[PDB]
């Protein structure tokens, strides 16, 4: 690489561009320090500027600039991802796309817009419009952009009903831009897209996305009590397979995390009391009163009967890793693990990974369709001791059936979700040639000898088979 | 020809009531004779007179009348049932609700209307008034009403995404009339609606419906086709676990049926050639097929491809017991059984039963949601022979692992869907102290020594818990 940031600068007057140190840093970390390992890892990291298109066509002349100049390239929506993937390992140019925020057509069961709008925007325009909204969104709705989301998210509120952004269906076309000499202009749809699909930006930019929409219902915050985890678990999944009773989220939190860190809802809560979050479409919210008198579920706080109380954050922003934002707040020794029960042993798995680490770990579990069937994810907090112990953690996950995704890595395949095969490989070499777009994210691109058919469950598998 | 017939008519001066003889004996008659043995059986049923109610208000009017003379009401929404759930077994007044078609609410989410809507008028105005419609509907969508759905059926159309009536959430809230001295108005929400769903109009009148809804999309009908049945269920199966891939009907129709029964679509088909009928919402579409090239299915029929299509019915009419209507349209000596497939050995088990009768069945499927697993329902043709033979038919479904919900009976009871238990029992006398409404449909009123707790699988389970 020989990269002229000097004449790179030159080459984009009229494109927005910042340089100053500060803002730079800032724009060059998301929140990898929910790790101790990534925070202590990735401390001194910086990009050298911030470029910020409006258009594709202002796009199209960074990336031009870029490949001619050697400039690495990393992009970023907002900066919410945990592990690290927006953060510029090479130095060079932060590729902002938070002013490509376009909405451009809504129309009954779909949308297209721009990587850089906001979730919560997409959603207040597509309710207003015609009473729709996304079928899924991670917990950081307000802050996070629907680009990010799909280039490095995987699901979230929305999931116990649609699967996640692994599946068919979810997303319905990208726009990529490639980092080429002449960078070109991909219209990714069928299975094409997946290729794109929580690859950290390494295979192209988005710009443009087609995802279906769902229906803007009246959603009703209701939490559940529970003397014990298992059996706060063992009512989650039961309520999870109600078929028609609609919800939008179904989380278990363990005690003693709801008592010590929910904070604005400590007046519904005691202390010992483990919770589940729901939330509850309100044609179905009289249905799930039933079923939860049915089915040992005391209803502890319910948005229908509270009133109009301000101050109170929604039930999703404590639920996915807003609820390891609400622990480290208060004790910065919590970190998480991200987990997978496999059907059909999810109450056994986590109530087996639950006894097996007392006080050190809090589980936390999120119901979610997966591959047709309901299960949970896990995020369980973990208290931060030594980088062996936590790695120690994760090893006897795996080794008692329990699946771990370890997001205190920063690349692709050791973050056990996005699957390297001869497709992926293939793909990067053709939207990004020199290797400019996100270096350092990607082993198998790195390494000649990688064995990337190697690993167990990979949470977005590639498209080569047979 | 009930004796107190004279004196009844004299004090229902005002209301719309019908003593013709043809006329009577037409609207005392449902689809019962899809079975051989109920089109014996029943074939002497008849009314005494119709009477069709406009209001609420003449409603209660003319229970009041049968209550105070003894005269037998058998509620009738269009009579498109197939167990003479709605025939007058002891004679007396047809109650027919068809004039009780008021819609006066239409939310986000939700709809209140009369018993008397046909369910596909229905949606033609929550589509005009916010682009919704039900979340489920029986194939008889154009004939059907709502209140016979509900009091009378089971799901269908839409089940593939919502499981049935028997589920909590799938319907709201039913207003009903008891058969009293003075006729009460209840109000049944919770569980408490679920002692009137599918029980044959026995325990009141439904006068009023609350029930959720669903988004209107464009749906796209598509056929996939298959060598064999068994590859066409599993690719049915693999569809229906595609949870971003949003379709409104899953069905696997065995060759011959499709090339000899599907007229109109028989340019579509070939010889020795399963069909999988799809719903796919537009959205979905692209996503279904490249899900379809990735599993090898063949679409053979696509509504956006196909050219014209006029002439052409909806590939739900094809479907439910339409496969059953088209089948013996051509050959009268068919008829059908009701089956469950149990989670999650569906596949063996229904290819299992398509192998031990060849020639005399013909499989057919309907994917479903069934207590949060995702199934398949059977409706197999069954060749008519013998009564002996038929029974001995179910007695190896039910001694093989595949539950029968025997249609060739027209008890609640016997028919393998409507448990009766002390509750069932308990409300009926609440609603008709008298046994007024729809007698004979139900054993347990008729003996106190029939033992009501056998039956091992109830589709509808009574309320009782242990
Ligand atoms: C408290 C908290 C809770 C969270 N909860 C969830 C959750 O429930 N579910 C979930 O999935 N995530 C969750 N996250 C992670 C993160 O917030 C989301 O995944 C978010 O949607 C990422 O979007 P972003 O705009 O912040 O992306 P960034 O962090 O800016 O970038 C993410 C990745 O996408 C790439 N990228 C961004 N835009 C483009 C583009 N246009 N083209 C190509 N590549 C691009 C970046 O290079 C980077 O690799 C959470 C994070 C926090 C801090
Ligand atoms: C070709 C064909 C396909 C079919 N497909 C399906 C299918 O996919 N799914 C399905 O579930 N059914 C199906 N059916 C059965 C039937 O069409 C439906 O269940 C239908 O919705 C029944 O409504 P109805 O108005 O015809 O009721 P009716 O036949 O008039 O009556 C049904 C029952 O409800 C009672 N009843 C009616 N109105 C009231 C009321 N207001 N209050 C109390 N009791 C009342 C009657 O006494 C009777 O017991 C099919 C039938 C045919 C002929
Ligand atoms: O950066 C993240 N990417 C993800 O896919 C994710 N998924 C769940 C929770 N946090 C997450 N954080
Ligand atoms: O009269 C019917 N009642 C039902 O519940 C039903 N379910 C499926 C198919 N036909 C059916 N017919």
């Amino acid at each position: 690489g020989h990269m002229n940031i000097e004449a790179l600068t030159a080459e984009l007057d009229g494109i927005r561009i910042e340089d100053n140190e500060k803002i730079v840093q800032q724009k060059s970390r998301d929140f990898y320090w929910y790790s101790p390992l990534l925070k202590r890892q990735l401390d001194h990291v910086t990009g050298d500027l911030v470029v910020s298109p409006k258009t594709e066509a202002e796009l199209i002349r960074v990336l031009k600039a870029c490949y001619r100049h050697e400039v690495p390239v990393t992009p970023r929506g907002t900066g919410t991802g945990n592990y690290g993937q927006a953060m510029p390992l090479s130095g060079g140019v932060v590729l902002s796309l938070a002013d490509m925020n376009d909405i451009r057509e809504i129309k009954p069961g779909w949308v297209i817009c721009g990587p850089g709008v906001i979730c919560s925007d997409l959603d207040k325009a597509a309710r207003a419009h015609s009473g729709q909204e996304l079928r899924m969104h991670p917990s950081t709705y307000h802050t996070a952009t629907v680009g990010g989301f799909i280039a490095g998210g995987s699901g979230g509120i929305g999931s116990i009903n649609w699967g996640g952004l692994r599946d068919f269906g979810n997303i319905i076309r990208l726009r990529v831009v490639t980092m080429e000499q002449e960078p070109q202009v991909l219209e990714l749809t069928g299975e094409d897209l997946h290729k794109v699909t929580h690859a950290y930006g390494t295979n192209g930019i988005i710009t443009e996305i087609e995802m279906p929409l769902a229906p803007a219902y009246d959603w009703i915050d209701a939490m559940v009590g529970f003397d014990s985890f298992d059996t706060a678990a063992a009512y989650a999944n039961a309520l999870a397979r109600q078929d028609g009773i609609l919800t939008k989220l179904v989380s278990v939190v363990a005690a003693p995390c709801p008592f010590d860190y929910f904070k604005r809802h400590q007046k519904f809560l005691k202390e010992g009391q483990s919770v589940v979050l729901v939330m509850v479409a309100a044609q179905s919210h009289d249905a799930f009163k039933a079923f939860s008198a049915r089915s040992g579920g005391e209803i502890i706080f319910d948005a229908t009967t509270a009133g109009d109380l301000k101050g109170l954050p929604p039930l999703f922003e404590l639920s996915w890793n807003h609820t390891t934002l609400r622990a480290l707040r208060v004790d910065p020794a919590w970190t998480y693990l991200q987990v997978l029960y496999p059907f059909p042993n999810q109450l056994e798995l986590t109530a087996k990974m639950d006894r097996m680490f007392p006080g050190e770990l809090i589980s936390h579990l999120e119901f979610v369709r997966f591959d047709g069937d309901i299960t949970c994810f896990g995020l369980p907090l973990v208290k931060f001791t030594t980088d062996e112990r936590l790695e120690e953690i994760m090893d006897l996950h795996n080794a008692n059936g329990c699946p771990i995704f370890n997001p205190h890595r920063y690349t692709l395949e050791e973050g056990g979700m996005k699957q390297t095969d001869e497709i992926q490989l293939a793909f990067k070499r053709e939207a990004d040639p020199k290797g400019l777009l996100n270096p350092g994210k990607m082993i198998a691109w790195d390494d000649p000898d990688y064995d990337f058919n190697s690993g167990k469950v990979w949470l977005f598998k590639g498209l080569k088979q047979a």
